[PDB]
RNA sequence: GCCC
RNA sequence: GGGC
């Protein structure tokens, strides 16, 4: 190619991001989960139960055909709802993760591919490797409490089942390991205007 | 339906 | 079996 662009984000936004990420404790238990393929992710979440802090954002898919298919069987995201997303956020957030961080997931193959494709092979991964029943014991309880935190899974998902959300997954997997869900308010690490296009034009031109 |  |  003749295209040579290092970042998707401006330096200003990269600096805001770096500051925001200081809310992450480099040594606290940290869950990570994605929806979409590791080579073409559409939803990313990281969650630290110790503080209630979470990182949550979206990305428009490159493979629209595979996406519409994945939506039917897993995430139920409509692609039009992913238009206002910030390009480059996935790379920027992953680049900003502390060196040699320990990340917990269920399971690890997709997480590993994504992080390694970003040159983070320094990140250590713990796979909880739970069954399909044990990992989703608190599925209803989590959605009951935290549904307002993600409005993106509007499509009917079949195998009809509850849609898979990267954020709800992190919270419910933690609940499974902790043997309970304790009721508490969570805190978004990223500013809203970093995650979505937020401008409202006065007039169309 | 697709991936491991 | 696990995952989208
Ligand atoms: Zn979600």
């Amino acid at each position: 190619a003749m295209d040579h662009v290092e970042f998707g984000l401006t330096y200003s936004q990269l600096m805001t991001l770096k500051d925001a990420m200081l809310q992450l404790d480099p040594n606290a238990k940290t869950w990570m989960d994605i929806e979409g393929r590791p080579e073409d992710p559409v939803e990313i979440a990281l969650y630290q139960p110790s503080s209630g802090c979470y990182i949550h954002f979206f990305r428009e898919p490159t493979d629209l055909k595979q996406f519409k298919q994945d939506a039917k069987y897993s995430h139920g995201i409509d692609v039009t709802d992913l238009f206002a997303t910030q390009p480059g956020l996935t790379s920027a957030v992953i680049d900003a993760l502390p060196r040699n961080m320990v990340i917990t997931c269920q399971g690890s193959d997709d997480i590993r591919k994504l992080l390694e494709s970003q040159g983070r092979k320094d990140i250590k991964l713990i796979d909880i490797a739970l069954s399909k029943t044990d990992s989703r014991k608190y599925e209803n309880a989590v959605w009951d409490q935290y549904k307002d935190l993600c409005h993106m899974h509007t499509g009917v998902v079949v195998e009809e089942i509850t849609p898979h959300c990267a954020l709800m997954d992190c919270i419910m997997f933690d609940a499974a390991v902790s043997g309970g869900l304790n009721t508490s308010v969570l805190r978004a690490v990223l500013p809203r205007d970093m995650v979505f296009r937020t401008s409202t034009p006065r007039v169309v031109l």
